[PDB]
């Protein structure tokens, strides 16, 4: 009643069988070499670790070619309305030069089917950033969530914002991302998509509701979400269509590479690319460790 399970991703190979591995050049122009499932398996980039599904990057070899090896998985199934719940024991760390994301992407030409970034950040970020990217004509209200609103216009080319900033909300818990998240053993991110808006809850390890992992979650009884995107400034139903789930870690590129120079990573090397190419050992923490991924429908 309210929500029922429609898709449990399981773990290991059964989990990977539910995704297509993207191998094209990075759309965000990162210094990354997305590899095939076979190559990933052969490189230790994907697998299982004590029952948890693992997806990481090459932290052994000096990089060459398109960039450091990683994987980008995009789900075979798509969902228009629903509740996506991911329980993570570990996510890519706050590593200089990286840009991990767990997100959703609509069908058709971007940004017309919408995009939802659930877990995303760069370099040595502390806080998670939850963000929507849409076509023109979608802004959100500033209430109903605990995070800090950074940009109110979800349009990817919104007038007063950096290109492709979208409408983002920054989480206030320092354990919501990277280093901190991993120090507590991770947690759960649940995101609900309805005809009236999107909500994303973050439950640090141990603080989750008793029904969040079960077969009939009821978000209506959960604590205030970390981010909520709603309001009359957007036709929620028309701005987002069927979404596929995506996991990736890219390096440098349009965001991480672009801000390398003004942050705490500037001292590691003159450029982001030089650091990522020459310091493989730095990326050992850049991996996802999934306990479960389950999608529900109303």
């Amino acid at each position: 009643e309210f929500y029922h399970l429609v898709d449990d991703y399981g773990r290991g190979n059964g989990f990977f069988d539910k995704f297509n591995f993207f191998t094209g050049d990075d759309p965000t122009h990162g210094y990354v070499d997305y590899v095939s499932r076979d190559v990933a398996a052969g490189a230790g980039l994907i697998g299982e670790r004590d029952g948890r599904t693992y997806m990481g990057v090459d932290f052994t070899n000096p990089a060459s070619g398109r960039g450091r090896r990683s994987v980008r998985l995009e789900s075979k199934n798509t969902y228009e309305h629903g509740l996506i719940v991911i329980d993570l024991a570990h996510m890519p760390g706050s590593v200089c030069g990286t840009w991990p994301a767990f997100w959703t992407l609509g069908t058709g030409d971007w940004p017309y089917g919408g995009e939802i970034d659930i877990i995303e950040g760069v370099n040595d970020n502390t806080f998670n950033h939850m963000v929507l990217h849409t076509s023109d004509g979608c802004t959100i209200d500033n209430d109903g969530f605990t995070g800090n609103l950074k940009t109110s216009n979800c349009y990817v080319y919104a007038p007063g914002q950096d290109a492709n900033a979208g409408c983002g909300i920054e989480a206030t818990d320092p354990n919501s991302y990277g280093k901190g998240f991993n120090s507590i053993g991770g947690g759960i991110y649940a995101t609900e998509i309805t005809p009236n808006g999107i909500s994303i809850w973050f439950f640090p390890r141990g603080s989750e509701p008793g029904d969040v992992l079960g077969d009939n979650p009821n978000p209506a009884n959960w604590d205030t979400p970390a981010a909520k995107f709603a309001g009359g400034g957007c036709d929620w139903e028309g701005k987002f269509n069927a979404q596929r789930l995506i996991f990736d870690v890219t390096f440098c590129g349009d965001w991480a590479g672009n801000v390398w120079g003004i942050g705490g990573c500037a001292s590691r090397a003159a450029n982001c690319v030089d650091f990522v190419r020459d310091n493989p050992s730095a990326f050992a923490e850049s991996y996802w460790l999934v306990n479960s991924l389950r999608v529900y429908a109303p």
